[PDB]
C-alpha cells in the first residue's frame, strides 16, 4: 500500500493511481513572477466561528482534526468560488529538517510544513460523492515556517502522544481553527488535485500568501509521531509531503499586486 518510502513513496503512486500523471496533479511550484494579479478576484471569506472540532487522529500518513459537517458551522466561502464549501478535516505535511516538508513551494523554497484545511462544496451533499467533481473541495493551504511558536498550535501538539501510532485517535473538542490563521487573506489559486492517493482532480486549491511561525519544538513534536501501528517496527512520520508536480496548462492567479 502506498506511503512517502523509497518502495511506496510518490514515484510509485501512479501505478494504483494512473491520475497521479494527470493534468491538474498537485502540488505546484508558485513561480510568484509568473502568477498574474487577477483584480475580479474577491476577498476570502473564511466563517469559522461556529466550528465544531470532534477527533484527532493519526491515519498512518498525517494526523486529521476533523469537524462536524453534518451542517453549515465552519464554511469557506468567496475568493475565487461560487457555493459554500463545509470545513471536514485539517492536516500537516511536514519534513525531516526544517528547510523541507510543504507540498507547495514559492519560487522553488520549500517550508517547514503545511497546514491544508479540507473544504467540500455543500452542492454535491456529502464528502464522498464531492471529490468525485471538478468543484468539489477548496483547500486552504498555509506554509509554516520555523521561528517564534504559534500559541493556536499548542493544544494540537500537546495532544499528539496520545496519538502516537496509526489508527489512534482522541477526544479532540473545542479546538478553533481561527488560531492557526496568518494575519493576511492575500492568496494563490489554481485548479489541482488531492495531493494523496486517490490523487483525485478535485480541488480548487488556495494558498495563502502569508506563512504563520511555529517554533522548533512545535514541529519537532510532528516528527515524533509514527507511520507505524502500536507493536510495529518505529518509523517516524517524516516527509510525508508530495513534490511539485508539472503545472501543464495552468495559471495560478493572485489576488494581490
Ligand atoms: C478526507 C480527505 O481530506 N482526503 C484528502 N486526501 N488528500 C488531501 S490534501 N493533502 O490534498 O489536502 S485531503
Ligand atoms: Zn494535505
Amino acid at each position: 500500500h502506498w506511503g512517502y518510502g523509497k518502495h511506496n513513496g510518490p514515484e510509485h503512486w501512479h501505478k494504483d493511481f494512473p491520475i497521479a500523471k494527470g493534468e491538474r496533479q498537485s502540488p505546484v511550484d508558485i513561480d510568484t513572477h509568473t502568477a498574474k494579479y487577477d483584480p475580479s478576484l474577491k476577498p476570502l471569506s473564511v466563517s469559522y466561528d461556529q466550528a465544531t472540532s470532534l477527533r484527532i487522529l493519526n491515519n498512518g500518513h498525517a494526523f486529521n482534526v476533523e469537524f462536524d459537517d453534518s451542517q453549515d458551522k465552519a464554511v469557506l466561502k468567496g475568493g475565487p468560488l461560487d457555493g459554500t464549501y463545509r470545513l471536514i478535516q485539517f492536516h500537516f505535511h511536514w519534513g525531516s529538517l526544517d528547510g523541507q516538508g510543504s507540498e507547495h513551494t514559492v519560487d522553488k523554497k520549500k517550508y517547514a510544513a503545511e497546514l491544508h484545511l479540507v473544504h467540500w462544496n455543500t452542492k454535491y451533499g456529502d464528502f464522498g460523492k464531492a471529490v468525485q467533481q471538478p468543484d468539489g473541495l477548496a483547500v486552504l493551504g498555509i506554509f509554516l515556517k520555523v521561528g517564534s511558536a504559534k500559541p493556536g498550535l499548542q493544544k494540537v501538539v500537546d495532544v499528539l502522544d496520545s496519538i502516537k501510532t496509526k489508527g489512534k485517535s482522541a477526544d479532540f473538542t473545542n479546538f478553533d481553527p481561527r488560531g492557526l490563521l496568518p494575519e493576511s487573506l492575500d492568496y494563490w489559486t489554481y485548479p489541482g488535485s488531492l495531493t494523496t492517493p486517490p490523487l483525485l482532480e478535485c480541488v480548487t486549491w488556495i494558498v495563502l500568501k502569508e506563512p504563520i511561525s511555529v517554533s522548533s519544538e512545535q514541529v519537532l513534536k510532528f516528527r515524533k509521531l509514527n507511520f507505524n501501528g502500536e507493536g510495529e517496527p518505529e518509523e517516524l512520520m517524516v516527509d510525508n509531503w508530495r513534490p511539485a508536480q508539472p503545472l501543464k496548462n495552468r495559471q495560478i492567479k493572485a489576488s494581490f499586486k
